[PDB]
């Protein structure tokens, strides 16, 4: 019927994070507290609930910059901003609560379902 | 060190597909022949070498349709399209050359590969 192409999912990821990194047609600035983050819209939406809800509505869809609340942990933010663009989570006893907490505001219930997992095993 | 999420990477892959379909975010027209296709600059970067030249270039970068060569087969460019979104290629004996054509001047060399594999086999 179809040939499956197993790593090519994951070669476009590897790829979309090499444009990341070079700022090639990042369209969106995410602002946490005082720090910056520059991303694509798309990958933003694939990955998180709230993104999803915001980029959707055609009053938030060409927002260039979107300013999240002071609260939100910047390292949180940037571990999960990470694992979206390398599928990679770095989890670890010191940044559980505060990777939980933005995982839930961002909307990511499998990031809050191994969180789940995480402090059950430890 | 990192939580390796083995099925993330063909999840973001899905969900782009679903915008895709539901047109959002879709920054460019491409013009095959009489038929046009729109999909997302990055993706098209990510899995071919011909539109990551293109796309990397500042002089078309912002361009909103991009037309390839009327010599161009529109089924062998919507398989590949497909591909871009899916993961899976629908090679055939009755499209296999017009897809391993289109992959060529596409530059997806991975695709090239198979289609050299496909012929051996058959
Ligand atoms: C480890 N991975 C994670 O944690 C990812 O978690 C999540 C990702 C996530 C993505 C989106 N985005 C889209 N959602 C649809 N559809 C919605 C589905 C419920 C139904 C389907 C038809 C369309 N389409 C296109 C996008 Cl871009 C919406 C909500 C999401 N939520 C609630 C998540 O918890
Ligand atoms: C089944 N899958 C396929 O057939 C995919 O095939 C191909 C995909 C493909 C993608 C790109 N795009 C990028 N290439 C880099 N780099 C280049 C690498 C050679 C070195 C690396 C550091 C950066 N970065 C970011 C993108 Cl978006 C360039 C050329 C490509 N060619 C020649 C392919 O044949």
């Amino acid at each position: 019927s179809q040939i499956q192409f197993t790593r090519h999912a994951s070669d476009v990821l590897l790829n979309l994070n090499r444009l990341r990194s070079r700022d090639i047609l990042t369209d969106v600035v995410i602002v946490v507290s005082r720090e910056q983050f520059r991303a694509h819209k798309t990958v933003l939406m694939a990955c998180s609930g709230l993104f999803y809800s915001i980029f959707t509505d055609q009053l938030k869809r060409n927002l260039s910059v979107i300013n999240l609340d002071p609260e939100i942990n910047p390292e949180g933010f940037n571990i999960l901003l990470d694992f979206m663009y390398t599928s990679r989570l770095n989890l670890r006893e010191g940044n559980i609560m505060a990777v939980m907490a933005t995982a839930m505001y961002l909307q990511m219930e499998h990031v809050v379902d191994t969180c789940r997992k995480f402090i059950k095993a430890s």
